[PDB]
């Protein structure tokens, strides 16, 4: 059965600081991007829509313009790795990651950010 | 592109009476059951998870439990049509219908519940 998997639920973290929210999904041998669609909200907001290879930068939430990046080296290892630089105070709440890969799941990811 | 479609997305729906809100997806002619995935919430509340051509009914919160059915009769139409029956006050809000078919999307659906005197 198709499941994604979190490592941490919570992460505490700094303003200024940058953090590496991660969720897990099955890779068999190699990684077929014709069957991934990787996609991160944060209340509804748009932060990475990655679908079978293609992003865009145009459909980025204004918040999360520049600083806010799938890491693609990760995902070959079955690591959908979102990596946020320059965390701040309006960056906090409920993350949601939602894999497609020949079968579909998600995962809620709680942000607490001081200072 | 994949796209989900939502021909209305607010209903204005009355108290003790049945609701049928539906999400239109792209189908090429084809059932294709075993790619398709349709997921409904509410407020984080599972309502339908819908995998293989079967309702899985472990995941499903019993909140919403021999109420909501999805019509499997609308699907080969490219429609996930949520029914619930007996709406009560406690289902106003966004419901969020999640379709996977080789390509994914959601939409969001606000319900506003009238009851009149
Ligand atoms: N504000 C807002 C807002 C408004 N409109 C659309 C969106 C989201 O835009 C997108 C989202 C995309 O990928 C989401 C995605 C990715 C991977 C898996 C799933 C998924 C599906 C089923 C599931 C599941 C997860 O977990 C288990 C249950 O069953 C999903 C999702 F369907 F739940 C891919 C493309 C778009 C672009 N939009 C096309 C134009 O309209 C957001």
């Amino acid at each position: 059965a198709f499941t994604v998997t979190v490592p941490k639920d919570l992460y505490v973290v700094e303003y200024g600081s940058n953090m590496t929210i991660e969720c897990k999904f099955p890779v068999e041998k190699q990684l077929d991007l014709a069957a991934l669609i990787v996609y991160w909200e944060m209340e509804d907001k748009n932060i990475i829509q990655f679908v079978h290879g293609e992003e865009d930068l145009k459909v980025q939430h204004s918040s999360y313009r520049q600083r806010a990046r799938l890491l693609k080296d990760q995902l070959s290892l079955g690591n959908a790795a979102l990596q946020i630089t320059d965390v701040k105070l309006q960056d906090a709440g409920v993350y949601r990651c939602m894999i497609s890969y020949g079968g579909a799941d998600y995962k809620r990811i709680t942000v607490k950010v001081n200072a």
